[PDB]
């Protein structure tokens, strides 16, 4: 039912389930951005063609070709069948608007999967190909800053009662290499292309006359070729293309919408801003250098990864705090972190 | 059938699941009263758009186009579909009522469900957008209030045999920031909005003078626009357009009771009321200070957010206890915090 | 199947399933006839509409309407479901009985899906607002008295060998207010009355002539009004319109006799009997006072919700057993109690 | 399919689950007898609905009127429908053997569900209201049993190398109070009404004379009242009449078979055989005396819960191994209790 496809497709966590293995345990891997284009660009045209063959907005069979009263139910069947077959044989039917808009009415909902698997191919290379390498550099990240943390704390108990910084070592090499940044663009720029041909395609199908649904149709071929009793041809009619249409439009408008998301998802160093490593310049145990931004390189990706994932550090949650209770400046950091007694 | 409609939509947990995620661990992330306007507002048309289409309630295919007795089955069932995809092809069918009365009759059920998406757009934002950041700093929140109690009760144990407010500081920056709480309006605007345009169109849609569904179909265009045997015009009529209305000035009713509790969400300083750190201030470890009233700022839907889900929380379930025994003043705050011993 | 039916509403756990959730762990938050009530009340009109269209009592189609031989099968389809949508406009049909009974034979099952969210909502509305509050203090008074018996029984073993009456305060307190029990009427209440008005309804609809079902109906309408082929009118008649007046005789029966159950339940005081928190007054650590009786408070609501889901915890299973055996008198309370050893 | 319902209501565990809940751990808290006549008395009529409208032996439609050749299909359909419905319409029908054998044969599923309901009733009763408090006083009863084994058994050990009867006094306190027995015998007397009572139905049902469920029906109220071309009456039989027929003499075989075993059931005190306490008489610190024989009181109840469900447990498991040793009495029961060493 309607309300069924509804659930799975847009109340339900479809496309966005977590990985399911340990390996990545509470890392989404995929920016939230990154991850609603590609449910929406991917459950929608499947909505789509789940919604234009549901039990109640299908009146039932998808042509019906008129045939004479003295025709039999069988032989209208027939009819029906040959023609719907015989769409691609453009000898046997014979149309105002050509052949194309047939062959678009009658697969409309093989090019709208078409373009739901060409949408969901880049996001799956991402997740199969780059993904458990920044999973892993991400993860050793998280350990470097709650053990640089905890040995801040432990410090400055200490005080109150090696010293290498390997983590920002590592976040300035990656600064060099682009592999991951060049792999992000590359699938997010064919994700883009993959959309706008979507739109085009579907503004075509819905620029069609709304009559070319209708064609005449000829079962002439064969022994029936020179037969009499037959008539030379049929009025078929290509049942749900105005529904194909509607939902054509539909898609077009989210696709047009979307297509500003993917661009501006394009423009990462752009994005790459509200330094989530400047909170922890007030460590001792860390060097005050953030060294992250105006790059096309994978530094940007890091840092944009940082700030989506890093809510579940509980050391930056609370320089976060600390940060935000400075802003009044009434305490003192190095007082607020011995009191917070965070470690873990 | 229909109970299994109303089990899934009415008597299930129908968006009312936790987030699936150890992350959020017993914390709702979303006000009752908002939680009961999101699920209303969504599985209502959806339980509408099945109960229009059970298999008790319908007859049988949704449109009937009563063609002559000399036409055959199929003649008659191209017929019908013929005149279901031309609602749309305006000079097909000619009725009085116009033809956007049609347009919304075959389209009802996708204009529900459209209705349905946008509604639990803004909430399905707010999740995964401000979620997080709320769900974070509440958990930091509630730590921090368990640990100042644990700390007090010690204390007070060890009378018996830092001290910073970083809580209060934290709340009192929160009294800036504004964004969460512009999200929470922007979001709530939104629903009120779309709750609004539904109700003009349920309305709309129930002002039908309850004929429209009857329009006149004439399959009249190629090779049969000049054949004689088959009548100019036939008798269509949308079956399912009485009910459709029904359930649709249901839904009005249901909207029109539901936006006056969405304007009441939207004026959250009101809502900010029965302080819930009130019961904190007799802890010798916290300082004697609520701050948090009478103001469009985040610390006010922070105040809703804890009052809503801080009964979790067994140092704030034991200081309520001790408050409420204190409305007679029998014995002393204190004296009754050490024999509580309700450390953890 | 009509089995299957049965399994699912009857003997199944249906809206008998705990909450789902660590917050309640054992706690029923839910009086047992309250309980009854509502999976009555809610699960017996869903089980009649689901009974009424199984497929062993449904001969078929709600309506037929005995077109003439000359008409063709789809031409007898259209008039079926022409007159099936026509039972709500007037002009179209003429029966005796009017035109409400025709919208009731036809909405019946909607009517009873109505009855039964509506009695669902108070249940719901309880269980999302003041459940949660119950929940949390009557967990604080177990463990209170937990903690309470384990005083005593260590005090004891070491004669063998604060001190303040918290929990007693904090029902004195719960003496005064009643929001809790106001909510709990006022529920009750509003079950009660949409009982007695499915009442009236069923009522209604089963003094019925029987031959409402039966109404003459005319396709007269567009461009058929003045056609002669057409007989001016059909004789319809909707099937299993006694089926739903059995099944509405059986609800109304069933609501009738569970009415007093609810009315009996709005009378708390008289149900706050045999006090569950007598038996505690043995200990020496516990005052001898119980102070719960004759009030229209949340006391005895919480007295009621304590006898109900008393029975999990230990030391009140231990107290009752020296109670029990305290009937005799052959020993000594202090004494069964230290040779108990039920700490936990 | 048959054999699917064969395994869904004889080879699966329907109504044989044990409680979901950790309250009753292990617990049966209803007599095998009691459960296996429960389980029969609801699944066999439920098991004979769905066998009697299986697909196999169901030839199709559940009446047929025999239309005249004239008649259109849906004309014919129009006549099976309406004397569907008009079973109850006295006037429609005239039947040699009456009305009410077509009630009933229309009606007999939603019997035998009656049946099946009302029979589910009492042990619903039971396990919701004295289920929990014999649960906790069996269990606590057991746990005083292990307790004074170890005990016991601690003595035996350290004589190698309080003292009440707690349990005692409580089962003696039982032997008073009757509730728990009368609320048993009362929902078995239930029960046994219920199945005289189907057991009169469906002799009633089997003896009818077999051409019952051919009935004439008459189409003839309205405007086809003085139709011509529609014969008066009608030739309506209903189908599975038989079936119907076949099942209920089953199942008033198998209820009479039941009848006896509950009636066996009533009489507790017969029953109350096999003193399951007299093995623990040989324990030094157990009192020696049972006590527990002749009376129509919650004792007898209690001592066949207590041979029910007391195998679960290792101390009278032990000391029964010790008990089947003493047949031959070659050697000492406290030498075998201490050489056991089954403490836990
Ligand atoms: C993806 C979207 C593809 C749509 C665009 C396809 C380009 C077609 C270009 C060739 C057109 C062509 O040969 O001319 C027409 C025949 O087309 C044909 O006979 C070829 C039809 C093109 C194939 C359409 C079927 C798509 C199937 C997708 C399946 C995907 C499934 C994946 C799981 C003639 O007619 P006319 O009207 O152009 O001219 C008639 C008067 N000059
Ligand atoms: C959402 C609710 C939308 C309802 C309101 C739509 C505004 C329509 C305004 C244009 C009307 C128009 O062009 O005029 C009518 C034709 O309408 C048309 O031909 C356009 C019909 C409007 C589209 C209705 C279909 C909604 C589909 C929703 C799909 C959502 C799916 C999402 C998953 C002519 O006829 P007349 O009677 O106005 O005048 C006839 C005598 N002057
Ligand atoms: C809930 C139970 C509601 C039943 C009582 C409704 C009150 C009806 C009062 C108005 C009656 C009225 O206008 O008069 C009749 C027309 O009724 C009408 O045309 C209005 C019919 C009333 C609506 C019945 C449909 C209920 C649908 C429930 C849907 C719930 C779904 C929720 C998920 C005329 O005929 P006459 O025989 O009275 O007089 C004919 C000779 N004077
Ligand atoms: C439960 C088993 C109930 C069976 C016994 C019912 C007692 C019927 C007594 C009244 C009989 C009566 O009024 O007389 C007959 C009409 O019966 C009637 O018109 C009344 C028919 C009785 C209702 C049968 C339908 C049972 C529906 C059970 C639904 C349960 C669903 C629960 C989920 C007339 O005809 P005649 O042959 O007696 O005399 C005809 C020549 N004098
Ligand atoms: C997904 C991508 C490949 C879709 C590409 C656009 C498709 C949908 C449409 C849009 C415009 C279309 C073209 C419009 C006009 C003509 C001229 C005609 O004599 C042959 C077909 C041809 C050449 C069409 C081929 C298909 C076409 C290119
Ligand atoms: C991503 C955005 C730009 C998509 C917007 C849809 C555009 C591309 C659509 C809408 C209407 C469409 C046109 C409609 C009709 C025709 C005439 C046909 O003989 C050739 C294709 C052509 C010229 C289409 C080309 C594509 C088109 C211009
Ligand atoms: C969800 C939102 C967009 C719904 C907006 C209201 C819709 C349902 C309805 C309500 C009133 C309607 C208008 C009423 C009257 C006319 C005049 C007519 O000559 C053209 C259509 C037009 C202009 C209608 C268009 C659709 C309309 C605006
Ligand atoms: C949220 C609340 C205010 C919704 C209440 C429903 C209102 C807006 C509905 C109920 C009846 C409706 C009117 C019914 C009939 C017409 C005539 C048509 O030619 C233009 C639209 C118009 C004028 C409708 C406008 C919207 C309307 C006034
Ligand atoms: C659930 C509640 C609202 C149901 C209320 C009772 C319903 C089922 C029935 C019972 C008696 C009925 C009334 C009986 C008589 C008349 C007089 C007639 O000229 C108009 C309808 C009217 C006024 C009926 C309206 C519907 C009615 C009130
Ligand atoms: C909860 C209890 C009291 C419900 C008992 C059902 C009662 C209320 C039912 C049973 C028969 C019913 C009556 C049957 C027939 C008519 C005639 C009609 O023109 C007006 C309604 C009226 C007068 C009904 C009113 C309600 C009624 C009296
Ligand atoms: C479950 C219980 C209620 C079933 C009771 C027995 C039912 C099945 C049957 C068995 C015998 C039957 C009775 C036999 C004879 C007559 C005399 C006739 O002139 C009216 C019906 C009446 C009075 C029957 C009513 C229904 C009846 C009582
Ligand atoms: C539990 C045991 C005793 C049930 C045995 C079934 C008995 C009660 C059945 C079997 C045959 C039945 C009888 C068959 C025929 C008739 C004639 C009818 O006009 C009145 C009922 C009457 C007289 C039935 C009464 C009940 C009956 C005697
Ligand atoms: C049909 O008859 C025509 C007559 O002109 C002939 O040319 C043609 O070959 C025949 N076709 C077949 C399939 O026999
Ligand atoms: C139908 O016949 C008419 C006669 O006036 C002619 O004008 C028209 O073109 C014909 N239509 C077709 C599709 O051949
Ligand atoms: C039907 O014919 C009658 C003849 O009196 C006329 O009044 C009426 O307008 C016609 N109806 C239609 C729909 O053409
Ligand atoms: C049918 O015709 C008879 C002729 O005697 C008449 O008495 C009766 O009222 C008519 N019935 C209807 C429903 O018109």
């Amino acid at each position: 039912a309607i309300a069924q496809l509804a659930t799975e497709y847009v109340f339900s966590d479809f496309l966005l389930k977590e990985p399911t293995e340990p390996k990545f345990k509470g890392l989404r891997l995929e920016l939230a951005v990154d991850k609603m284009v590609t449910c929406i660009a991917v459950g929608l045209p499947l909505l789509l063609i789940s919604l234009a063959f549901a039990q109640e907005i299908s009146i039932g069979t998808q042509i019906s070709c008129f045939s004479p009263s003295s025709f039999s139910w069988r032989q209208a069947a027939f009819v029906d069948s040959y023609c719907w077959a015989a769409v691609q044989q453009k000898n046997s039917l014979q149309s105002e608007s050509g052949n194309l808009p047939l062959w678009l009415h009658k697969f409309f909902p093989y090019i709208l999967l078409l373009f739901a698997i060409l949408l969901y191919l880049p996001p799956l290379f991402w997740r199969f190909a780059a993904a458990p390498h920044i999973c892993s550099d991400l993860k050793f990240i998280m350990e470097e800053l709650d053990k640089v943390y905890n040995r801040a704390i432990k410090a400055a108990k200490s005080a109150r009662d090696f010293k290498y910084p390997i983590v920002e070592q590592y976040l300035k090499t990656k600064k060099n290499s682009n592999n991951l940044i060049i792999k992000y663009i590359s699938c997010r720029l064919l994700t883009l292309i993959i959309i706008l041909l979507a739109c085009i395609y579907l503004g075509y199908y819905f620029s069609l006359s709304s009559l070319s649904d209708e064609f005449v149709c000829s079962i002439k071929s064969g022994i029936l070729r020179n037969d009499s009793t037959v008539p030379d041809q049929f009025q078929c009619k290509l049942i749900a293309v105005g529904i194909f249409q509607l939902l054509s439009v539909i898609n077009l408008v989210v696709y047009v919408l979307l297509a500003p998301v993917v661009v501006y998802t394009l423009f990462v160093p752009f994005r790459q801003k509200t330094d989530v490593l400047k909170v922890y310049e007030i460590l001792p145990t860390f060097d005050v250098l953030h060294f992250k931004s105006e790059g096309y390189n994978d530094l940007s990706l890091y840092n944009l990864f940082l700030e989506e994932n890093i809510s579940e550090v509980k050391s930056y949650k609370c320089l976060k705090v600390l940060e935000n209770i400075k802003s009044s400046g009434q305490g003192i950091d190095p007082m607020l972190l011995l009191t917070n007694l965070g470690m873990i």
